[PDB]
RNA sequence: AAGGGGACCAGCCUAAACCGUCCGGCUUGUCCGGGCGGGGUCGUGGGGCCCUCGGACCGAAUCCCCAGCCUAGCCGAAG
């Protein structure tokens, strides 16, 4: 079964990463400990959204650096 | 059972793509979900979206009217 790690989990994987565990590992445990979510493809975009936002936000804020930067030191 | 001969005769609505819209969620959006409306319904495959061309017939199983029919009856020849 296929998850979505909403934490870093020892041996398992980095938060956002879909792994492959035990169908009952991911129901009796990961799941109802909020510790991950099926990777069913509605949140799998959802997922990639995200990863998607986090990528803008990320690089206008190196844009407003060089903006500053050639400002400056010029 | 197919086939042949007859009785009767009729074909339709959706799901999904895509658009819209109201709400809900926090994992903030080009988001996810639930409604609702639009769209679409096919096997020669059909539909969706993007270009070019072209701009009235058909009609219900629904509703309305009516005829007819039913639920009482009546006239009816000649010792
Ligand atoms: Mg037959
Ligand atoms: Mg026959
Ligand atoms: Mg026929
Ligand atoms: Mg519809
Ligand atoms: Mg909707
Ligand atoms: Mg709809
Ligand atoms: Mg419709
Ligand atoms: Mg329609
Ligand atoms: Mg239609
Ligand atoms: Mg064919
Ligand atoms: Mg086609
Ligand atoms: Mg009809
Ligand atoms: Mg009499
Ligand atoms: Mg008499």
């Amino acid at each position: 079964m296929k998850v979505i790690l909403l934490e870093p989990l020892e041996n398992l994987g980095d938060v956002g990463q879909v792994v492959d565990v035990k169908p009952g590992y991911a129901r009796n445990y990961l799941l109802p400990r909020g510790l991950a979510v099926l990777a069913t493809e509605s949140n799998l975009k959802a997922l990639e959204a995200r990863i998607r936002a986090q990528a803008k936000r990320l690089a206008e804020r190196k844009a407003e650096a060089e903006r500053l930067k050639e400002i400056l030191e010029n």
